[PDB]
């Protein structure tokens, strides 16, 4: 797991694929990363219904708020998850933020941990993420995708963590334990350019000031490199250096 | 249907949503358009298998090739749709291109017609699209999404057409008739900034030299508008005009 070889290799494969496909826009490059589909079995009607029941429950807690990303414009007073899940069918597909009632600010040294489980275990993992968030203040936020798309694109469950690679390895294994999810419940998949840290666990450090929404930071590195001449590897290493990443590991901040 | 009012209005709602959410990147603005979900019922497992079977069958037509977008880097003699469907999980989720054997180039006057049906009619629609392409050279290409994501984002089935609004309105009605899908099987849904041309039918024109992959052209107008000052409506119209669109109707080319 913890070697930079595959991490850089997948990043190069992503960038070479974009050049070979003829993609030359941010959206076009990003979709290669995003639509990279893991082998999963979707939730049935019952499971999807149960998944949304779980989210509503977490929202009715005193310390945790569950809000769709499409509601980022709303004051906390205007949030209505019940009305959302009942009326807005983006509830089946969009991402929901899991946000602790104490806010917890991202500091300069933060990253994202992506967790892949079979969709039937999605509700269970969500509960575990909430539990991990109660005790560990280093975990600032979580995100889970709607049930209809759970397991059908490169990520479905993400934690934002203040800290470094070491902290994320520790927290990932602690999450696995807390979850009670069997080893067969976790999905072997590493999104392109992310550091695999374990079965179903993947990590990337953020660099302050780089575009971060929807996980798009590494797209911009590739965009720079696409303007260049030569074997892809060098163009990537220099683009990584210029934007503050480790040139030998695109998942990490420079030293 | 054929009024500019709604078309400009949904475009302005998109841009206002982007500003309210604080989205300020191409991907972040694009996702508001893309993740806008219509109310549909997903395919069951038999229906998904049938759908993939239909696709594989269509590729056996002598004047038609079905190729996934992720194979844009392949020469025709490198394609293997059968192997892709059996072995690549992207086949469940990715877009498939429907491409004529004798290449019809997209012209300066070209647009997209987006067609929305309940996922259980998706296979029937694909058959209808392929047949439309046998008869009409004006239709240069078609795209349909993998079965697991059919009906789960703003678009699932698209035709590329050389011609204008009138041609699109006509081909759309023809396609609906041709398909034998019942009126009830079409989905009321217009992707943001597209011109509604009928129940389940939406259209937009491309401007020479604007970015079009993944349907992303109008995202760039919004990025322009978000950098400016004043009421959004005025900023959008200026941005529209500068990039070659009708200021009163964002789905149309100028003049």
């Amino acid at each position: 797991r913890l070697t930079s070889k595959q991490t850089f290799a997948s990043f190069q494969q992503w960038a070479e694929k974009a050049e070979a496909l003829g993609r030359d826009t941010e959206i076009g490059i990003y979709m290669i990363y995003k639509r990279d589909t893991p082998d999963t079995t979707p939730m049935n009607a019952a499971e999807q219904e149960h998944y949304l029941e779980t989210l509503q429950a977490l929202d009715n807690k005193k310390n945790l708020i569950i809000r769709p990303q499409i509601h980022d414009d709303r004051e906390e007073e205007e949030l209505d998850l019940g009305r959302y899940i009942a009326e807005d069918r983006n509830a089946r597909t969009g991402f929901f933020r899991m946000v602790p009632k104490d806010q917890r600010a991202p500091e300069t040294n933060s990253g994202r941990l992506t967790i892949g489980v079979e969709p039937k275990y999605g509700a269970q993992l969500a509960l575990a993420m909430a539990t991990l968030m109660d005790k560990h203040k280093s975990v600032t936020q979580g995100k889970v995708v709607g049930p209809a798309k759970y397991g059908q694109q490169t990520d479905s469950a993400i934690l934002y963590i203040n800290g470094d690679l070491a902290k994320a390895v520790k927290l990932g294994e602690k999450l696995k334990k807390l979850s009670g999810i069997p080893p067969e419940g976790f999905v072997e998949h590493t999104p392109l350019s992310m550091q695999s840290t374990g079965l179903g666990l993947s990590y990337a450090e953020s660099v302050e000031g780089q575009p971060s929404s929807h996980g798009q930071a590494r797209t911009h590195v590739i965009m720079d490199a696409l303007k260049g001449q030569g074997p892809m590897e060098n163009r990537l290493k220099m683009a990584l250096a210029e934007r503050g990443y480790d040139p030998e590991n695109p998942a990490l901040r420079a030293r």
